[PDB]
């Protein structure tokens, strides 16, 4: 009885790379982070495959953090019989800004231009300085509850202080900005669906997984297709590309989860946010500025012993010091976690004596998510 996961589309090509998921894992199903969280929290496989009810959900990928309500509801309704959920970072990621507007000149957005494009204040390619381009801008955004939206709106919320309105942190872009969507904005579903829409009319721009924002990794450095971010004309400063190398130092500087807080799943997912605000990492001053984590949601406990062992073997690979998934992570435009981070994940969720460890024979005694599906 295969282990079923799915959710976030941002990293789906990583989880679909041969060998990244270990024995017993079904192929990952990309449906969006909102759908992934709902699939896991409610054990609702229809959130993975519409119309299919004869399988259980064992894990999810999400780039949206579990909310206080999601966590409390699971704790009261499910944890007594299924065990604690586990929420852990998988990889670090940039958020790229691909666009469809030809021209040899490099497109390099200042942060304030980025803000203005996504608020609708800047609605022509003329309004991006040095762009070599003219004509209308059409914003494409995610129709559904998206972790890419969450990662991106965290940045807009932290940086966009000079609009006619404010950006809220959300999974639904269509309501992020208090002043509405830009006129003419186009909604699409999934990372891939947005990329298809980006190509379906001239002058379109979006926010996107770095794995989908260009067909090849080097394409992230093609500023005729993927905008640089961080221009400051006053200082004669160029922006840079969303290549993983331009966010890796910042990812690597993020503190491991605080020891005393490790029983709280919320404590495990670092988020970036406003400057000089405890609890959130400031966006980096160097390199590429728009980044965050994509995460995994598992149970500590599975009723079935084989499924439990299979989940542990995946963690042993994904968080291993050796024989790990880091090459595949890089190949999909993402940032591996550092040694210390991997060691911290293992210490809590693998090492047997830890109260948090998957399959702990005391904690998980008699409990766990169920083998058989029953409706």
């Amino acid at each position: 009885m295969d282990i079923n996961g799915g959710g976030a589309t941002l990293p789906q090509a990583l989880y679909q790379t041969s060998g990244v998921l270990t024995a017993g894992f079904a192929q990952y199903i990309g449906v969006g982070s909102g759908n992934g969280k709902a699939a896991f929290l409610n054990n609702d496989y229809t959130k993975f495959q519409a119309g299919v009810t004869n399988k259980n959900v064992h894990w999810a990928g999400s780039d949206s953090k579990l909310s206080a309500t999601e966590l409390s509801t699971y704790a009261s309704a499910k944890q007594p019989t299924w065990g604690k959920l586990i929420q852990v970072p998988s990889v670090g990621t940039s958020v790229a800004i691909p666009f469809n507007k030809s021209g040899s000149a490099a497109v390099d957005l200042s942060v304030q231009e980025l803000c203005g494009v996504f608020s609708g204040r800047i609605n022509t390619w003329d309004g991006i300085s040095g762009s070599g381009r003219t004509g209308p801008i059409v914003v494409v955004y995610r129709s559904e509850s998206s972790g890419t939206t969450e990662l991106f709106t965290r940045f807009l919320n932290a940086k966009c202080n000079a609009e006619t309105g404010n950006f809220a942190v959300t999974t639904t872009f269509g309501t992020s900005f208090s002043g509405g969507l830009p006129a003419g904005a186009v909604a699409a579903t999934g990372s891939q669906g947005v990329m298809t829409a980006l190509a379906a009319g001239d002058g379109r721009i979006t926010y996107m997984s770095p794995d989908f924002a260009a067909p090849t990794l080097a394409g992230l450095d093609d500023a005729t297709k993927v905008a640089r971010v961080g221009k400051n004309v006053a200082t004669n400063t160029q922006g840079v590309s969303p290549a993983a190398a331009n966010v890796s130092a910042a990812i690597g500087a993020v503190p491991v989860p605080a020891a005393a807080d490790r029983s709280n799943p919320d404590a495990w997912v670092p988020v970036f946010g406003p400057d000089n605000t405890a609890g959130v990492q400031p966006y980096p001053t160097s390199g590429y500025p728009i980044l965050g984590f994509t995460n995994l949601i598992f149970s500590q406990c599975y009723a079935d012993a084989t499924q439990t062992t299979q989940v542990r073997d995946f963690f042993t690979k994904h968080y291993g010091a050796s024989n790990n998934n880091d090459a595949a992570i890089t190949a999909n435009a993402f940032v591996p976690l550092p040694t210390a981070w991997k060691a911290t994940v293992r210490a809590s969720f693998l090492t047997a004596s830890n109260a948090l460890s998957i399959g702990n024979t005391n904690v998980c005694n008699g409990i766990g998510r169920p083998l058989l599906e029953a409706a």
